[PDB]
């Protein structure tokens, strides 16, 4: 009927006894059919939320909310009230074809190409009425007994009652790489402060080590340690993309400026006597021309091809804003724990009795890896000490790697990894064990007894695994060189030296004997285990530190570990200092702000620290790419600007708090996004300054027709077929254009910074001027002496055209000109333009396009005339550029 959600804290509180008949569960018989639907009604379904997918119909909705198309269509809108239809079908036209473009690309394209974000379904165990059913942890409810084994995942919170020596590793969601003993007898009040400290509690999401337990569901769906996670999560308000707000202040202000231009040029109309019908017609088709309708439209498109290209480099990008806030980033954040450093021990450094060393070169627990000694390469039973440790540590095992997973402890694993390098897995298979010793942690030693299959007239040989210190109690003897020889205490001072070395770099020395009856094993030598970096992390470290972008480590584990991983990786100084988490609380905030940015070492922390770490590294100014791949990560990602989560090694939480998901775990794919943001911002900026240039020329011409009182140049479906030219498929050509090798040597770029420079702004100046001055020129050729006819304003209307084709053929790039980027590449930008020319073409030689548009016919030779005469802009534009850049960088 009523149960209560038990918390872990209470569950950790209370005993067995009163713990199951709150809940009404049954330790043996568990539940039954009809309780277990009862429950299923009442408290819903085990699993979280799977969000929800917007259909096409908002989706396309969306498009007309932003305030500029509102604009356009409030002025189609008085266009069609005119009793005109021109404008108004005009605009809606253009309008109706860009929005229905940039929707079908975005959608179709989006849905097809992010389809291999695919989850897999959790697995559990359940007892009802005396039998273990096998049943999804998808279906289960409150009050279930569920069976914990060696290598299976916990599916949710679990109240156990009986437990053997069981080992959970808890990294997922505390980041300890040591596993914690599980017990069954209640914990004080006093000590229940911790999340690690509930060792009679299991948590979901981690993954047993050794030994068998069974415990009672306490809680399950959005009431459990993951589940307060979500609730905190919930809402979690994050900051809005930089990208975003800049251009939208920058279409704010340049729609203010075009409406206070159209004002002035109402006013000095209304002044000069002119007809205000015409001149409200031209002043409205300028107020729709001038303001950027284009620019969301580029923007999404360059996101969505930044999305595709790094869907093409295994990566995963489920929103538009993403692409452009990476490249802004000047501090890189990261999780020692399974971003940096898989959670897999790795033998790295092996040392022998008789003073060899050894490297061992490879991670995970995989048969990939090399061991290299003295240079020479040591494979099967080459090198005997060697071999002899590695027998010793296999022989001597409990743990087995099935499908690259591990079955048993850490240091086991690893030492089988260890033997597999080497092509010795199936070594434990030649010898038939006959008595154990089980590791513990009061001996802190494992000794087993075994034969040869085929050898079994052998006396019997015992391989002993464990501490040094426990281990040199039974050792008498060591082999040197072949040679048995009886230790003394210089080799065990020697012994303890190496041991001393290993620990103070990190190393967990692990020692080895063989003998054939305890209290007189023979040393073998000493294995490092330790929890090894990514192969792809340090030179992505390198690559980012000599970017200019600093990086900072949060462990959450031990501070020997965090310092030693730290000093691995270059990220720690020796005359650097580190603060825990403990200090960050006590200590006021008003202080560490000075402090926040000169350490990138924090051994200790919460998943509330973290998030205040990274508020307190954003109040300053600056943009923070925090990855994860845990629930202690999770909020800190979700409450930050662009996380990055790992896909293979990661939880259900970090994929939905981050939006980069890596389908493969890598630190190298961070690069390619700067380059393509960076890339991304270039052609955007690009498409701005054309823009600009040929707006500020069309208002330059049109303020200087209005000044003296000549005839305008233009009519009202010029300009608007200028207008459409300069923000339609042209326009969105020019964000298309392909990336290059000069903007990717560049620094990140800082923010609160205009996006018009003083170059941009000088060359939309000479272009403006240089347009203005030709359209004048070949006006006044036109109206000379007495004449004034049609084909003058089709000839305008043409050099307007011809010019705005070749300030947008220079355009494309910033820093690189005709001849550079091979212009016969198959461009879009090309295939645009020989529309658009096509479609000029069409409107000069048709007799109702000329009657629409008033224009008339024109000759071959006048042709010929405008195409020589519409080029000197574009060859001294580059010409210009060219000699200064080889000025500036020569
Ligand atoms: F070390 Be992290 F918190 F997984
Ligand atoms: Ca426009
Ligand atoms: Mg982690």
């Amino acid at each position: 009927t009523m149960i209560p959600v038990l918390t872990s804290k209470k569950a950790s509180e209370l005993p067995v006894s009163e713990v199951a008949s709150i809940l009404q569960a049954d330790l043996q018989n568990g539940l039954n059919k009809c309780e277990v639907s009862h429950r299923r009604a009442f408290h819903g379904w085990n699993e979280f939320d799977i969000s929800e997918d917007e259909p096409l119909w908002k989706k396309y909705i969306s498009q007309f909310k932003n305030p500029l198309i509102m604009l356009l269509l409030a002025s189609a809108v008085i266009s069609v009230l005119m009793h005109q239809f021109d404008d108004a079908v005009s605009i809606t036209v253009a309008i109706l074809i860009v929005v229905t473009v940039a929707f079908v690309q975005e959608y179709r394209s989006e849905k097809s190409l992010e389809e291999l974000s695919k989850l897999v379904p959790p697995e559990c165990h359940c007892v009802r009425e005396g039998k273990l059913e096998h049943t999804l942890a998808r279906d289960l409810v409150p009050g279930d007994t569920v069976c914990l084994s060696v290598g299976d995942r916990v599916p949710a919170d679990l109240r156990l009652f009986e437990a053997v020596d069981l080992s959970i590793d808890e990294s997922s969601l505390t980041g300890e790489t040591t596993p914690c003993s599980k017990v069954t007898a209640p914990q004080p009040a006093a000590t229940n402060g911790d999340l690690a400290s509930r060792s009679n509690i299991a948590f979901m999401g981690t993954l047993v080590r050794c030994g068998k337990a069974k415990g009672v569901v306490i809680g399950t769906g959005e009431n459990s340690e993951f589940g307060e996670v979500f609730k905190m999560m919930q809402a979690e308000e994050a900051p809005k993309t930089p990208l975003q707000k800049s251009m939208d202040l920058l279409g704010k202000q340049l729609s203010f400026y075009s409406f206070g231009i159209i004002g002035i040029i109402m006013l000095v109309g209304w002044l000069l006597g002119k007809d205000i019908l015409e001149m409200f017609t031209i002043s409205v088709s300028l107020a729709v021309a001038a303001i950027p309708e284009g620019l969301p439209i580029v923007v999404t498109v360059t996101l969505a091809l930044g999305v595709m290209r790094m869907v093409k480099k295994r990566a995963i990008v489920k929103k538009l804003p993403i692409v452009e806030t990476l490249g802004c980033c000047n501090v890189i954040c990261s999780d020692k724990t399974g971003t940096l450093t898989k959670n897999e021990m790795t033998v790295t450094h092996i040392f022998t009795s008789d003073g060899l060393h050894a490297e061992v070169t490879g991670v995970g627990y995989n048969q990939f890896g090399e061991v290299i000694v003295d240079g020479d390469v040591v494979h099967g039973f080459y090198n005997p000490a060697v071999s002899r440790i590695v027998e010793a540590g296999c022989v001597c095992n409990d743990a087995v790697i099935r499908n690259n997973t591990l079955m048993g402890k850490p240091t086991e694993g690893a030492l089988i990894a260890l033997a597999m390098k080497m092509g010795l897995d199936g070594l434990q298979q030649d010898y038939i064990r006959k008595a154990e010793y089980p590791f513990s942690s009061e001996q802190k030693w494992m000794a087993v007894k075994c034969v040869h299959r085929t050898q079994q007239d052998r006396p019997e040989i015992c391989f002993m695994k464990g501490a040094y210190e426990q281990v040199i109690k039974y050792c008498t003897t060591y082999q040197s060189k072949g040679q048995t020889l009886t230790l003394t205490q210089q080799q065990r001072d020697v012994y303890q030296q190496e041991k001393a070395r290993m620990g103070s770099a990190g190393l967990r020395v692990l020692a080895l004997a063989s003998g054939p009856e305890l209290g007189q094993l023979t040393f073998l030598g000493l294995v490092g285990i330790i929890d090894p970096p990514r192969t792809g992390v340090k030179e992505a470290v390198t690559t980012l530190i000599a970017s200019g972008v600093s990086i900072k480590m949060i462990t959450g584990d031990s501070q020997e570990t965090a310092v030693a991983i730290a000093s691995r990786l270059g990220l720690y100084s020796k005359t650097s200092q580190s603060v825990s988490g403990e200090e960050i609380d006590a200590m006021d905030v008003q202080q560490l702000s000075q402090i926040v940015p000169k350490v990138a070492v924090f051994y200790r922390a919460s998943p509330r620290h973290k998030m205040k770490i990274i508020k307190s590294l954003q109040k300053n100014g600056s943009v923070v790419a925090m990855t994860g791949d845990g629930v202690n990560d999770a909020v800190a990602l979700k409450a930050a600007d662009i996380g990055v989560a790992m896909g293979q090694t990661g939880t259900d939480v970090c994929k939905e708090a981050a939006d980069m998901i890596l389908v493969d775990d890598d630190f190298q794919t961070i690069m390619s996004a700067i380059e393509e943001g960076k890339g991304i911002y270039n052609n955007i900026k690009n498409f701005v300054r054309f823009q600009l240039s040929t707006s500020i020329a069309a208002l330059t011409l049109i303020s200087l027709a209005t000044l003296m009182n000549f005839p305008n140049p233009l009519n009202a479906m010029q300009i608007l077929w200028i207008n459409i030219i300069m923000d339609g498929p042209p326009a969105q050509s020019l964000g298309v254009e392909p990336v290059d090798k000069d903007v990717i040597r560049k620094p990140p770029r800082n923010w609160k910074d205009s996006i018009l420079t003083k170059n941009l702004i000088l060359k939309i100046l000479v272009s403006s001027i240089i347009i203005v001055c030709g359209t004048l020129f070949v006006f006044w050729r036109e109206l000379r002496d007495n004449v004034i006819t049609p084909r003058d304003t089709t000839m305008t209307f043409t050099c307007f055209v011809f010019f705005d084709m070749f300030n947008a053929l220079s355009s494309r790039s910033q820093t690189k000109s005709v001849f550079e980027i091979g212009l016969c590449s198959n461009r879009m930008f090309c295939y645009a333009v020989l529309g658009s020319i096509m479609g000029q073409l069409l409107v000069i030689y048709f007799p109702p396009l000329q009657k629409v548009f008033q224009t008339e016919s024109l000759s071959i030779l006048d042709l010929l005339f405008l195409l020589g005469l519409t080029s000197s802009v574009c060859i001294v534009a580059e010409i210009i550029k060219k000699v200064e850049r080889s000025r500036e960088k020569i």
